[PDB]
């Protein structure tokens, strides 16, 4: 229970992991002009451990997929070449690493789009004015009205995902994770609070799950199920990503994932789910455990976890792996700290998305 189950081995498909503390995917904006920089190598290397699993910050699948400044991409030859040197560094420490493929959909701005074109989405509805977009100059801005894409374009975006997954393997990544969370493109199709479509991609749960299903199937077909992770967050309302029945949505997605696994004859690397964060906590805990019990595979829980909460989830069978975000920003050796129950360093939100290669990036101290 407390003899630390976070340090009992785990087999995530073909990757034998030595412990269960996972580096959660986090955008840090140091990949200037969408090219992975040496700084990324330094950052990931510091956090890498023998038999530890790291998931990269969101990575672009096309010229139209970004919504933050200086986020890396993996759709060009130049980017793959640069990602490679970073993957080699991490592999030299004996870690397993997945690249997260991210498309922001409507959560963008003309400044992030080629020729200042409008961002794409399942809908023409813009994120509300209650949310603001971080701008290249550090200020914020307004999310514009997106362009609702048709089905032919939906299939092209799917191909963008498939080619990116192939580029990730080319770079040496052990696998990829599909970012189908936090109100981004995929969540814009999943969430009935956003998806107001009248075609075969909207309305019913089946139609709203069509886009994520086709995305996962394409990448599974291209690199193997065992090298694909899927991340979603039905109960997180970020960027107006709300649904009338969070749990029903979550279970419909798991159902499609179990079906993709059955038809392929292989299991996905995992299902990674982000929790919101008492009557509210218990409820979210019930939701998490139910999507876990429903998924025939490895489950990674994330969102507000501490050493204590991570230990508990694994001990109680609520998850097989626990991903850490913010605490991993400020504790390069978070795994070692959790192991020794050594004190943790605070993190500085101010430098989460700044562009300096070191300041608030790789200069947080080790124990
Ligand atoms: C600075 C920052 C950047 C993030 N970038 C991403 C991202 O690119 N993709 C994603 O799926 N989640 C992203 N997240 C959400 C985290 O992966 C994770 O779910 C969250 O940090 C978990 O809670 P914790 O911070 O208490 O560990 C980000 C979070 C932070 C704080």
């Amino acid at each position: 229970d407390g003899n630390n189950p976070l340090f009992s081995p785990y087999k995530m498909g073909k990757f034998n992991l030595s412990h269960r503390v996972v580096l959660a995917p986090m955008t840090r904006c140091r990949a200037l002009n969408n090219i992975p920089q040496a700084a990324l190598g330094e950052y990931y290397e510091q956090r890498a451990t023998a038999g530890g699993f790291l998931i990269t910050e969101g990575t672009m699948i096309s010229p139209t997929s970004a919504g933050f400044p200086h986020v890396p991409g993996i759709f060009t030859k130049e980017q793959v070449r640069e990602w490679k040197k970073i993957v080699d560094v991490v592999h030299a420490k004996g870690a397993v690493i997945f690249c997260q493929l991210w498309h922001v959909g409507r959560a963008s701005h003309e400044v992030y789009q080629p020729a200042g074109a409008a961002p794409i989405s399942s809908t023409e509805k813009p994120i509300s004015n209650r949310w603001r977009i971080l701008m290249p100059d550090g200020t914020h801005g307004i999310y514009p009205k997106p362009r609702a894409i048709g089905t032919y374009e939906i299939s092209q975006v799917v191909e963008d995902y498939r080619r990116s997954a192939l580029n990730a393997i080319e770079a040496g990544f052990d696998g990829i994770e599909i970012h189908g969370a936090h109100g981004y493109l995929i969540d814009q199709f999943l969430k009935d609070g956003i998806n107001d479509r009248t075609d075969e991609y909207g309305g019913s749960l089946a139609n709203r799950c069509k886009f994520i299903t086709q995305v996962v199937q394409a990448v599974v077909s291209a690199i193997g199920a065992d090298r694909v992770g899927v991340r979603v967050s039905p109960a997180i309302d970020h960027l107006d990503a709300m649904d009338s029945n969070p749990l029903s949505l979550g279970l419909a997605v798991v159902e499609r994932l179990n079906k993709i696994q059955l038809h392929s004859g292989s299991k996905l690397a995992y299902l990674h789910v982000t929790q919101p964060r008492l009557g509210s906590e218990e409820e979210e805990a019930r939701l998490m455990r139910t999507l876990r019990n429903a998924y025939q595979g490895t489950f990674i829980c994330s969102g507000g976890y501490t050493r204590e909460l991570g230990i508990e989830a694994v001990a109680q069978g609520d998850a097989d792996l626990v991903s850490y975000g913010r605490l991993f920003i400020s504790n390069p050796d978070l795994v070692m700290r959790i192991k020794l129950n050594a004190p943790l360093n605070k993190f500085n939100r101010k430098t989460f998305y700044t562009q300096d290669p070191v300041v608030g990036y790789t200069d947080y101290p080790f124990l």
